[PDB]
């Protein structure tokens, strides 16, 4: 196994100890919590013959101090890997309630507190030992990268490096201004996703909502429609043999589905904090589904800054969505406000351990004050739950109720043919909403084919495989980084560009610095234009 890197950062024993040991000391100073840790665990004093079958690499403060004093640590990470072995062996063996389990956790908050600054002035990211959350005995570790010039290993996720964005390799931040060089731009930003009129309207609406509230920690929001697709929902076999064999409802029903996410700039980087999937049923779609939209799935990560503005802006996206489709020509909208089943993640792969899933009535109340704000806003002009709507509209037939993809009702009907049914309605009135908004519908936005976002399953599976967890602010940033690379670079659309005055095909063109998608010929406008 041949190796090389020539201007390595190597640490000689006592420069390490001069930096590292103040941290060991802070552990030792913790009294009594330190005491079961100043010595190697001795199962014959303690009375635990199982120990060495359980913890197969014992570690303790004294061993660490010996390695430090004698110089057996070449790089600081070996140091910090060794104390976390100490902690991890304790949390393993001992019961979550035992005393030394508790001792241990206190040494660890102390060590976290002390280790990060020193590892940082030694030019590393943190002093932590990170493993991804358990999958379907053992856990996967966070990735590292090596500065091409230091050689000093850093958490990939900490320093947010990805070779696709910077193919020349990773180089650290201090060596970078040693280089006189700043880091090249991450072109694969939320802002730089193709923009759409739908995405713009939601984007434009909320950020000067935020402007009106004007809290200092808030950053820019970007709303992007990352997929758009023409599908049709087939009538499930029972109801179709009973109704379209008859000729009373159509076999298929066309709809356009859109997936659209919302990003905020946090610490200088895009964080994805909201995502949604709609089904839009146009004006050519036969009854019962003509001119209506349906909010399939809605999902969220709580790292929007500030949290007090957080919920309001979710509402601003939703209400802004209905505002948009209204004017296009839609007339009614439909929310199935059903809260998650089973730690079911709707769109984002590993939610924060401490962002709790709501009970259904929380979620209904939520959606209800959602709609009240828009009613007051003169956006929606009325809304009711499904029975004040259904029996107020006098419906007696199963053909009369909108029939959506993946929706509850197609499948309550579908198995109800062998076996009563207005009652199966009456139970669940509070979970389904009917939104009254009020000349063919035509969508200005082009179709975006993105297989990763066609339906919610592709993004989730890819995230499981790539460990793009949304479970911490630092992981969401990294998961957002790579989500954005997937959208930018493995979308399915090729672009043919055309001149905005003559409609002609173009290769060379003069790109406005001004308009969001504008490109004049050479056969030539008001604005400064560059050649693209
Ligand atoms: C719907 C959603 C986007 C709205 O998020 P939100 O605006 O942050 O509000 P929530 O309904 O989560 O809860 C708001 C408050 O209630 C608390 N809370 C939420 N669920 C709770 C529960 N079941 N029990 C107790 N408290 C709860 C939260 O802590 C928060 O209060 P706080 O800041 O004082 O701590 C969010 O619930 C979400 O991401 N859901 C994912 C799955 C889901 O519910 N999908 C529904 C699609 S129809
Ligand atoms: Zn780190
Ligand atoms: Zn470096
Ligand atoms: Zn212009
Ligand atoms: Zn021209």
């Amino acid at each position: 196994m041949g190796s090389s890197q020539p201007r390595k950062k190597i640490f000689k024993p006592e420069e390490l100890r001069q930096a590292l040991m103040p941290t060991l000391e802070a552990l030792y100073r913790q009294d009594p919590e330190s005491l079961p840790f100043r010595q190697p665990v001795d199962p014959q004093l303690l009375g635990i013959p199982d120990y060495f079958d359980i913890v197969k690499n014992p570690m303790d403060l004294s061993t660490i101090k010996r390695k430090l004093d004698t110089g057996q640590y070449q790089e600081p990470w070996q140091y910090v890997d060794d104390v976390w072995l100490m902690f991890n062996n304790a949390w393993l063996y001992n019961r979550k309630t035992s005393r030394v389990y508790k001792f241990c956790s206190k040494l660890a908050e102390v060590f976290e507190q002390e280790i990060d600054p020193v590892m940082q002035s030694l030019g590393y990211c943190c002093g932590r030992k990170y493993e991804f959350s358990p999958q379907t005995d053992t856990l996967d570790p966070e990735p590292f990268v090596d500065c091409k010039e230091c050689g000093r290993k850093m958490h990939q996720i900490c320093v947010l490096h990805y070779d696709i964005i910077w193919p020349s390799g990773f180089v650290c931040d201090n060596c970078l201004k040693k280089t006189g060089r700043p880091r090249k731009e991450n072109k694969f930003s939320a802002k730089r996703l193709q923009t759409t009129r739908l995405g713009n309207h939601l984007e434009d609406r909320v950020n000067k909502f935020l402007r009106r509230q004007n809290h200092p920690e808030a950053g820019e929001v970007f709303v992007r429609v990352v997929a758009s697709s023409d599908k049709t929902v087939e009538v499930k076999p029972g109801m179709k043999s009973r109704f379209v064999d008859s000729g009373e409802m159509s076999e298929s029903f066309p709809y356009r589905t859109k997936a659209l996410f919302a990003f905020e700039e946090i610490d200088g980087v895009d964080v994805c904090f909201f995502g949604m999937h709609v089904q839009e049923y146009g004006s050519d779609c036969p009854p019962p589904n003509t001119r209506r939209v349906y909010i399939s799935y809605l999902d969220s990560i709580h790292f929007f800054r500030p949290r007090c503005l957080c919920t309001a802006v979710y509402h601003e996206i939703l209400i802004g969505y209905l505002e948009y489709v209204k004017k296009l020509g839609y007339v009614t909208g439909h929310i199935w406000a059903c809260p998650p089943s089973e730690g079911d993640d709707y769109i984002f792969h590993c939610h924060p351990p401490d962002q709790k899933i709501p009970k259904p009535k929380r979620l209904q109340e939520w959606f209800k004050k959602m709609l009240d704000k828009a009613f007051a806003e003169r956006i929606i002009n009325d809304y009711k739950d499904i029975f004040k709507q259904a029996n107020e509209d006098r419906l007696t037939s199963a053909k009369e109720l909108p029939y959506f993809e993946g929706d509850f009702w197609p499948n309550v009907l579908e198995e109800s043919i062998k076996e009563k049914l207005y009652a199966t309605m009456e139970k669940h009135k509070e979970v389904f909403f009917v939104i009254h908004l009020h000349p063919p519908i035509v969508d200005p936005d082009p179709l975006l084919s993105c297989d990763l976002m066609d339906g919610r399953d592709a993004f989730l599976t890819l995230a499981r495989d790539k460990h793009w967890e949304f479970s911490s602010l630092r992981r969401s940033k990294w998961s957002t980084l790579c989500m954005l690379v997937e959208l930018h670079t493995q979308g399915q659309d090729r672009f043919v560009y055309t001149c905005n005055e003559c409609k002609h095909h173009v290769e060379t063109r003069w790109h406005c610095t001004v308009c969001e998608d504008y490109d004049l010929c050479i056969n030539c406008h008001t604005h400064k234009m560059v050649k693209w």
